[PDB]
């Protein structure tokens, strides 16, 4: 029990999600700038050699921060079903008594750092010009480490709460700076990636200093202590209950292109890399959209089920996923009217925009069912029952993913690249589908 500060408890709910959604929209779409205009950068002072150094390093921050990431939505999905279900101090403890793990791996980070770097990094595709270039972008954010993890935690439990506003300005402000910061460095000086990495710590830096204050000076909209007040709960066993089947997603994806982008290693030393990197952005970017409206509903359903109102959360999840689906269908056929245009920021070869945009033609004849597909996730996840949805979570990924791919590359061609997507997600739906009339309890109402 606690104040309930301006929690917007107030059941003004599809306005909420108005509300809530597009602070997400905004950030996210912002830093998502930085990464263009960051890399674009790297696209310079340095050449094609580092954007890959850059890329190979990539999966590898993707494991520390999958961990944090858990961790963040481990507090969310506690700390939302702990107000509503009004817990409120439940809350202040789970906060820190996450803090604390992440201070542990923030420390296990920065050993790494000492340690297992080059180990690994040259545990594939170490062309001696990259090498360097992914060492020199890794050193850095290892030290680094902390106010890494600190500030998507933050801006996880920031949500979990309701400063979607607060949110916003823990991403649209590393961004303006680590624009400026790179800048700065990168072409400013001359500290190219080996700085452009100095810079995106001084990011993050900046960032944990105010995220201190929306949780110690006026500490804001709620449960934030600090002397004691965590130390190691048992609840450490309650959150990584619910991040389990978050880091995996990551883990997922992550462990799996390492692989596809190491394996793009050995044909094309980088040429391709940076190719990977640049179709990436547009997948997460107009990902957006979709990530957007499901951060909505993170802490939405989140106090709405605690013991309150059952009858205005069925709301949200009917909005939750008949929105998202306006932006299925949308995205979709953007992303095959369109498809050319955009294989025009890769205007090469007349069969550059022939199989070039043959993959990217009914590969994602998918899309439109992506919307549920992934809404479902968070209504497994703000509910911190993420057994259904660490089950669902492998499906999509793996157990249906690879052995689909292995099972059409065992000769069935660059169709084996093709098959094995758009109807891999498919299945991944239909089971979906069926995980919901599994409870006819999210959905209770049509
Ligand atoms: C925007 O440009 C960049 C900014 C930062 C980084 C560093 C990558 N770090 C691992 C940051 C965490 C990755 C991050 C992304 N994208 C991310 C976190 C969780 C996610 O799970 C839904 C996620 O989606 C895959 C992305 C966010 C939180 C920054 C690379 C960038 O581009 C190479």
């Amino acid at each position: 029990q606690k104040q309930q500060s301006e929690r917007l408890g107030t059941e003004a709910i599809p306005k909420l999600l108005r509300s809530l959604s597009i602070p997400a929209m905004i950030g996210m779409f912002v830093m998502a700038l930085y990464n263009v205009v960051d890399t674009i950068f790297i696209s310079y002072a340095v050449g094609i050699e580092g954007v890959a150094g850059v890329t190979i390093a990539f999966p590898i921050m993707m494991i520390m921060m999958s961990m944090a990431g858990a961790l963040g939505i481990g507090g969310a999905s506690v700390i939302s079903r702990r107000l509503g279900e009004r817990r409120g101090e439940e809350a202040n403890q789970v906060f820190g008594n996450i803090l604390t793990v992440i201070l542990v791996l923030s420390v296990i980070g920065f050993i790494s750092a000492f340690t297992l770097l080059g180990p690994a990094l040259q545990l594939f595709g170490a062309t001696s010009v990259t090498q360097g270039y992914a060492t020199d972008y890794l050193f850095p954010i290892l030290l680094g480490s902390i106010f890494f993890f600190f500030a998507f935690a933050a801006n996880n439990i920031i949500r979990s709460e309701g400063n979607a506003t607060f949110a916003m300005v823990t991403m649209i402000v590393p961004a303006v700076l680590n624009i400026l910061l790179d800048v700065l460095f990168i072409f400013g000086l001359n500290m190219g990636v080996l700085g452009a990495s100095i810079a995106t710590v001084i990011a993050q830096a900046s960032v944990t200093g105010l995220v201190l204050r929306y949780f110690l000076t006026g500490k804001s909209t709620l449960s934030l202590h600090w002397s004691d007040l965590r130390m190691k709960g048992s609840v450490i066993k309650e959150v990584c209950l619910v991040g389990l089947p978050a880091f995996v997603q990551q883990s997922s994806a992550s462990l799996m292109m390492i692989a596809i982008n190491s394996m793009l290693l050995r044909f094309g030393s980088d040429f391709y890399v940076g190719v990977f990197g640049l179709v990436q952005r547009i997948m997460m970017f107009v990902m957006m959209p979709m990530m957007g409206i499901m951060q909505a509903m993170q802490p939405i359903v989140g106090y709405n089920y605690g013991a309150k109102q059952y009858s205005r959360l069925r709301e949200t999840v009917m909005l939750g996923f008949k929105v998202a689906t306006i932006f299925s269908i949308g995205i979709f056929a953007l992303l095959m009217l369109f498809p050319e245009a955009l294989l025009r920021v890769f205007t090469a070869d007349r069969e550059v925009i022939q199989a070039g945009v043959s993959a990217m033609h009914i590969l994602f004849c998918v899309t439109f069912l992506i919307g549920a597909q992934i809404v479902a996730g968070g209504l497994y996840q703000s509910l911190g029952k993420p057994k259904q949805a660490l089950i669902l979570s492998l499906s999509r990924q793996i157990i249906f993913l690879i052995p689909l791919v292995l099972i059409l590359p065992h000769i069935f061609g660059l169709s084996g690249v093709w098959w094995a997507f758009p109807i891999a997600d498919v299945l991944s739906f239909i089971l979906t589908v069926v995980l919901l009339y599994r409870d006819r309890n999210v959905f209770f109402l049509k």
